[PDB]
């Protein structure tokens, strides 16, 4: 994140200088007009009026992702604010003071809604996709750290507390999920999609533990549906992860995406283990059966890193 | 905070995607002037110069606004490094290292005195009025966090450097005051002149609590002086509640208002139970008759509440 | 840095006033231009469109210059954040998880090293040389950090780990060290190459502590080649300061370059003293020497004192 603020601070730096030598070139084109004036002179005249509004754009261009990079600094101090007040509050339910802990969650609670609201506006208005990857990577830290919250709620009793935070950290996920959707498919270079699908990777094990937690409350009617959506997301991932490694830059992103595709299948069988502590083995060997699927496209996968 | 960083952020996403259309349009323009100039039709053409640089120079503004926002976040943070620093200096104190308090809480003045001269200068320049409230808000947590800095002083015994702490909370409240009087007097919304209000409740609370530790000090000379400020700042907010709660948008405004003119009722109180410690009684009851105008302005403001 | 905030955004609102106020001249040209055109009024026309320009390059130029300010309080914090991750590391070798500080070590050089890649940027594009100078001074932090680390490795037993640090630590010192030597050359007053000399001798304790450090690891043979950068860089600091104090706008500054110049001199014997444990008492007398030079320069400053 400030190595980004470094980038755009430089690439700053020289469209500012661009833009400051364009601006003596504007003066210098008014001492050509003071000179004699012309009806095709001037058209010449404008094309540096031109230069130096398309030279101030690109600066104010650089200069918005700069700030962008200062607001993803600031928002993952924000996330480690919030984590000093959760790892706070989980000290407070072990040191005793279970109910002021609910204030401090319920601090965090809306402290996570205001930096995802922010971390979710600085996604959208990316210029440089990297932009929208770090604001999604935080966006995850946020999901993880609703999930502890949620955990704490469930560890202090109230079970009903952390529910509707996992149907917060579920509908975050959803979100995430569709904008790290659209980072892989419109990425343009192999990197950046695999940088997707490492956070989606991470976001079906979001998935999976708010599954779990949903089993731990009694909750296990929407643990199912949560499980339905990680399953649904594998798939996706998966289309993505043997898609990157089938049209390879380097082969080092088809083993990356043969490592993720490896616990794509794991992620898949604590599934198929929940769905069994749930009772529906029957969806759960259809999860089975698609880790299978996965299994045999990561074994064409590593055949083609030999062959 | 972080909410108006990502409005900031999508605002000025918008002004800029509206600056790269009418730069697109400006070399347009350019292929409109380079076919065939003409006297009259230049006219037009300078109508997409004016444009662009209005696009740009909304662009520069907003862009000044979201600078604003990650200002006041960086600022919020400023204020928790030093809240976080006066209870380890709280700790030292605690634990017995009271002397090398002294020095945490010289920092943490030279703190609040940057991060005051950050806030304040935001404030001014707040092309959104609530840049300036968020700034008042976080010179208010200033304030307090100097309270406590002049209440360890005073706990340390070094209560001659307390008065002086106490002497710049005091200057300082004033000058927040004159911010929210002129945010709230320029208030085009009913809700922003509550806000303000609010604030300016506390900022007499934090007024009161100076006083207080100024009679523990001893300085019953002076805390009679700051009460009068206190006594003088409840009759402008009380002038600016019934006017509030008078012309009201929504009648919660008024409510909240009737709310906060109870909060200065009390404030009073204190103010005469203080001023009944000093022994100035022939004062402290005519701090007794000012509630009780501000009770029937309370009453008065519940009957059109049922009426 | 706040305060710096502060200024920058001061000098923000005024240039995007002047871009406001600009740009309605810009539109009243568009009134002098709509009512009659002509072959020299047009020249006047195009004065204002340089001038509107002209006032948006310095907008973004000051709004580039408050997202460094904003950039070297983010920094600020980074090192803040870093300096915890230390101090908490060092915890863990004092509780006795020694095996776990080790990965927390690893995690603050990467974030030291991404700090420094930001700081190392802002320093270069800046406006003002405030902006380089407190990016060195925060630079100057992340190298004492990288000691700190380094130390804490040696103590856990990692001393071919410390080195690398101690290494890393070295060259950050030498590009520090250039541009505060830069900074001083090109400084207009004498206020700013002070600075700068304070700073340097700072780097040089730096880079003495690193000797030291060396020492008790056993690489005597590397310590030895430390000292002699921070023997020379002495040298130049001495020069800066001796050329500061003789062109001294106020006498206050020759006595800060005396007390300086003073330092030199006692981190001058420590040299020594490190290079006589080393064994090149050859080379730690010439380093006596070197301090005896300096303190007849010490001495002639002070003549000019009185004199």
């Amino acid at each position: 994140i400030m190595s980004k603020i470094a980038e755009t601070a430089k690439r700053l730096a020289d469209s500012l200088r661009e833009l400051r030598r364009i601006l003596e070139e504007l003066k210098e084109m008014l001492e050509r007009l003071e000179k004699r004036p012309d009806k095709k002179v001037i058209v010449d005249v404008l094309k540096v009026i031109v230069k130096a509004i398309e030279a101030s754009v690109e600066n104010q261009r650089i200069s918005a992702s700069n700030q962008a990079a200062l607001a993803l600094a600031i928002a993952a101090e924000a996330v480690k604010e919030i984590e000093e007040d959760i790892d706070r509050a989980r000290k407070l339910k072990d040191e005793g003071n279970k109910e002021e802990a609910e204030k401090v969650l319920r601090k965090a609670r809306e402290k996570i809604r205001e930096v995802r609201d922010a971390l979710d506006a600085i996604a959208k208005g990316a210029g440089t996709p990297d932009i929208a990857l770090k604001a999604a990577e935080l966006l995850v830290r946020l999901i993880k750290l609703l999930i502890e919250i949620a955990k704490l709620l469930q560890d202090a009793g109230n079970k009903e507390e952390a529910e509707k935070v996992l149907r917060e950290a579920t509908e975050l996920i959803k979100r995430v999920t569709e904008l790290l959707e659209k980072i892989a498919k419109n990425s343009d270079t192999p990197e950046l999609a695999l940088r997707a699908a490492e956070l989606l990777v991470r976001l079906i094990k979001l998935l999976i533990e708010i599954a779990k937690l949903l089993q731990e409350q009694g909750n296990k009617e929407e643990a199912e549906k949560v499980l339905r959506e990680a399953t649904k997301m594998i798939i996706r991932v998966a289309q993505l992860l043997v898609k990157i490694a089938k049209n390879s830059d380097e082969p080092e992103l088809a083993k990356r995406a043969a490592e993720l595709l490896k616990r794509l299948i794991e992620l898949l069988k604590e599934i198929a283990k929940l769905l069994e502590e749930e009772g529906n083995e029957d969806e759960a060997e259809k999860v089975k059966e698609i880790a299978k699927i996965l299994e045999e496209a990561v074994r064409e996968l590593e055949e083609r890193i030999i062959g």
